[PDB]
């Protein structure tokens, strides 16, 4: 219902940031670079600078697209554990949030 | 020193142990299968039965080899955390005590 559906959206968001933040503290990369090493999300050219206009659209519940790409989600969660191992609570909680998607799509 | 050889040693028995205690739960196969499919640790016919003979020396201190493989060891843990993914307090622990020895082994 409405309820997982919401649900659903705000754990990727929750997610998604957490990765990125693990993944630039970790790698000493940029979010830019995630994006262009991985391939997983697109670079253009916005107010003449080089930005990941999609991929930060996932940053904000408000500017989550109507369609989200679960499954580029969840190959950029894999692709961040695969390259930052750090153990942690920071790592469990991108690991647990990973699960918690799973288990709502496939539920 | 002596102290730092034999936290090693300990560390190495822990992590072998819960490692192949995850894989047996998670992966639903035994420790026979887990050294058969990842070829790290060979088969033996001990008194008339299949055996991980080798394998079975690094689960307690006392028996634990002179000289133990630590690479093959950290072989192990890659491979049970890249086979068994289910998040939780028992996947995070065996990640601390594979960040542990690394520290160990390159201080």
């Amino acid at each position: 219902g409405s309820s997982k559906q919401d649900l659903m959206r705000a754990v990727l968001v929750e997610a998604m940031t957490s990765a990125l933040n693990y993944w630039e503290r970790v790698s000493g990369q940029s979010k830019f670079t995630f994006a262009e090493q991985s391939g997983l999300w697109r670079v253009y050219l916005d107010r003449s600078t080089l930005q990941t206009r999609t991929l930060d659209k996932y940053l904000r519940i408000e500017t989550l697209p109507k369609t989200p790409r679960w499954r580029t989600v969840l190959n950029s969660l894999d692709y961040i554990l695969e390259h930052c191992k750090e153990a942690g609570p920071e790592r469990t909680h991108i690991e647990m949030q990973r699960d918690k998607l799973q288990k709502l799509l496939t539920s």
